[PDB]
């Protein structure tokens, strides 16, 4: 399954991003990072599709009440990284 | 239930707004959080009309002694963000 | 009881505060917080003169030594961020 | 083995660095480091040809999307740095 | 007993201030703190004449090297702070 | 034994600065500690010689790479300061 990050400036930014995440497109939330410096990443798996709409959708909303530092589809994740995603597990 | 989310620099502008928020309506307090960088969140649930007027004022009030940076109202949170949400569970 | 607060840039300046809160009034020191970028918190509680008389008072004394980021009385707080003070019990 | 480093600002800059590495070549992730200040690390081990070509596409790759502060190939690591490197060990 | 207090950038200044302290007067190490913004802390006691001769060591030693933020010297420590003096106990 | 320390900006340069110090003399590297804001610490020990001639191999190889925002050699550690490097004992 692709993958979707975005990493926000503050909780409260993220948690938008991902309520917009999951509200566009049919993806789960999987991760969920924190690694300080106010740095917060939520993670989303589903088909590339629907991972790219909701990446998208969760910048935008997220952009509206905070800073959005970085946002990635990776459409195929090796399986290494994985265990990076399995390390932020929710 | 509705969600409402404060994010402060610092824990007692922190604290303040809890405090704010809960006298201002019929809200729970059920969530918590630090990020790092200073910033430091409040969570609080309850109907929407309930939750708009607590982070109303719980913005207005953690203004007064430090800095809001950044607020938000989810009417209805999508299923997944209550893992983020229950991540900082109090 | 009332609560007091004091939220300083460092350590030592947050342990001056909290000994010139604890001398300054009957107050009893409850709670130590840090939340990172270096904001650290001191918390007393007592009746709502002697924790204004000991903000006031451990403020004064740990500006001459640092920097005093925030700090607060609140005479009644709600019951709901007692979850928080207990979250930072000493 | 040799080792493979790269640290960026941010989770998510660290782990398009860390696909990229082991796109590029035949170099496992073996080690993953947060320091603060939003500093991220991703190591790698394999051959000093595969890592050297794998640090060089994930930085490029990390670089598009965030700051690489730093990148580091160690052909012969000696044998007191994998203590940090276990440290950081990753499954 | 009297506490001396060193918070230095970095730990490589704090261990230089540390070490300065102790061999400048018969003094104890018997705390250490990070918290955040790199911001490190080294606690000793003893006597007041001991503690004054301690730090004054060990603040210069240390600004040879690196930065000090806040020193502090508290000749009798109300009851209370030594709660976070033992929070930090090494 | 003497103490010999580097700090740097970041996880690779401190890296590099503990493989140049165990290439350059017969020193054991027995401390790694950060203390956030990207503050890194690498510990070695050996004769007063031996860490003498790391550190300053340390310094130069991590100097290439990162920025050295510390470094001290103690030549005679003060046994309580030793209560700190096991503290960061690996």
């Amino acid at each position: 399954d692709a993958l979707g990050l975005i990493e926000t400036k503050g909780l409260v930014a993220c948690i938008e991003a991902a309520d917009a995440m999951c509200a566009a497109a049919n993806v789960e939330l999987i991760g969920y990072g924190n690694v300080g410096s106010g740095l917060v990443t939520a993670m989303v798996k589903g088909d590339v599709g629907a991972v790219k709409a909701a990446v998208d959708s969760g910048v935008e909303s997220a952009q509206r009440i905070g800073e959005v530092v970085t946002s990635l589809v990776i459409a195929r994740p090796h399986n290494d990284i994985n265990k990076i995603v399995s390390h932020y597990k929710i």
